C-alpha cells in the first residue's frame, strides 16, 4: 500500500497532529515494510492559492488545446493529482483552525479537484482510495453527538470535498483539549 | 456608519460575487455620500497563511514583551484587525470553491481571530467575543444548485454557514446572506433577484 500523507500543521515538532500522524505512519511501516510513504506539505509551505489563471485552465473546454502557460499553470496541480493517483492510502493531518482547517490544505483541495481528472459532468474519479484524517483541536466536543458538532467545518468539510472526488472511505481520529492524545495514539495504533 | 468590503473570488470583471457586492455598495453610497467604504482585497492577492511565528506571537503569554520581529509578525493581522474595528458594516463578497471559500478567505479570517483583541477567554476555557455593534452581509456565489435552506445540498455547503460560525465567534451575530445560484449553466433570474435584495438592503442600512 502506498501512502500520501498530507501535513497541514504550520507547526513542525510541536504540531500534535502532525506528531499523531507520524506515530500512525511509523506503526504502519513496521507491519508494511514494503510500503512507500510521499510526504506532501501544506502547513510549512505556501502552496499557491486558486488564481483566474488556474480557472480558465481548469476549466477549460477542451483540455488539448490548451497553451504551455496554461498548462504551466496547472503544472502544480497536475503533480499534486499524480501523488494522490499514485497513492492507495491518503493521511491528512490537521489542526482545527477557527472552525475549519488551516488555508494551506485548503488550497490543496482546490488544486486536486479538478474537471475531467478527479471528478467530471457531477461523478468521481478516484476508485479503491482510502482516506485517514488525524485532527487536533484546542476545545471540546467538536465530535459526533458533541455539544458542539454543528460548529465543526474541519474534518465534516473534508469529508465532503474528499467524498465528491470518489473517496469515500474516511475514517476521523481526533484528539480535543489543547487523556484524549492518548486514546487517538492507541487507537492509530490499532488501525496500523 | 462605516463599511468594510472584502473580496474574496480570485476573478475580476467576471467574479458575480464581486460584481454583486459592488452593485450593494454603489446603491449604499448613492444613499449614504459620506459614509466611508474601505476595501480589503483577499482573492486577487495572497494573502499570507498562518505561520508558526504566527501563533508564537498572538498567543504570547505576556503580548507587551514581544520582540520587534514578533510585532512584525503580526503587523498584518493588526492592520486587518484595525479595519474591521473601524468598521460598522462587514461586507464579504466569495465563491464557493469546493463546498467552502476560497483559501484566500480562509487565510483573511485566520489573521484576524486574535486572542485578547477579538475574542478572549477565561478558566473556569470559556471564550468571549470583543467585537459588538456590528453587522455583516455576505454574497455569495455558486456554480450548482441547492445549497441554500431546504435545498438538496444543503448539507453540503461548508462556506456561508462557516462564516457565520466563525464571525460569530468573535462577535457578529447579526449576518445577512445574500446567494446567487446557477453559475455553471435561470441564472440571470437568481442574479436579478440578489440584485434587487441588496438594492433593498442598501436603501435601509
Ligand atoms: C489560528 C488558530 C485557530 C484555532 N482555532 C481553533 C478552533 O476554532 N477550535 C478549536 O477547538 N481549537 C482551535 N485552535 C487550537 C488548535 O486547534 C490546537 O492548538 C491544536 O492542537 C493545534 O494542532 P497542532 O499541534 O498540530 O498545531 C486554533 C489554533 C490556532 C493557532
Ligand atoms: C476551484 C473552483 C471550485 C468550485 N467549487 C464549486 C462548488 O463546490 N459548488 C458550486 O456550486 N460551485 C463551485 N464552483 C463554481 C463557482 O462557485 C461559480 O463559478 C461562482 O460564480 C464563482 O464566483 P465568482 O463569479 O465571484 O468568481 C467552483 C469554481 C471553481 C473555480
Ligand atoms: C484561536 O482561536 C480559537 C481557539 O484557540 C485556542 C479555540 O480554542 C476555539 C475553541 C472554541 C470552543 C467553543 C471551545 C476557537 C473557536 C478559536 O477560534
Amino acid at each position: 500500500s502506498r501512502i500520501l500523507a498530507v501535513h497541514a500543521s504550520p507547526r513542525g515538532e510541536r504540531s500534535q497532529s502532525r506528531r499523531l500522524a507520524e506515530v500512525f505512519l511509523a506503526a504502519y511501516r513496521e507491519a508494511h515494510p514494503q510500503a512507500r510513504v510521499a510526504r506532501r506539505e501544506v502547513g510549512r509551505v505556501p502552496l499557491p492559492a486558486v488564481t483566474e489563471a488556474f480557472v480558465a485552465a481548469a476549466f477549460h473546454p477542451q483540455p488539448e488545446q490548451r497553451s504551455l502557460a496554461m498548462q504551466a499553470d496547472l503544472a502544480l496541480s497536475d503533480q499534486l493529482v499524480g501523488e494522490l493517483f499514485d497513492s492507495d492510502l491518503l493521511v491528512i493531518s490537521t489542526p482545527m483552525y477557527n472552525f475549519s482547517v488551516p488555508s494551506g490544505l485548503k488550497a490543496w483541495i482546490d488544486q486536486i479537484v479538478r474537471l475531467g481528472v478527479t471528478f467530471d459532468f457531477y461523478r468521481p474519479l478516484l476508485r479503491g482510495k482510502r482516506a485517514l484524517i488525524v485532527t487536533s483541536r484546542g476545545g471540546h466536543g467538536f465530535g459526533p453527538g458533541g455539544e458542539n458538532q454543528a460548529m465543526n467545518h474541519a474534518d465534516p468539510w473534508l469529508r465532503t470535498a474528499l467524498g465528491f472526488i470518489g473517496i469515500d472511505e474516511v475514517t476521523v481520529v481526533a484528539a480535543e483539549g489543547e487523556d484524549s492524545c492518548d486514546e487517538a495514539e492507541q487507537r492509530l495504533l490499532a488501525l496500523a
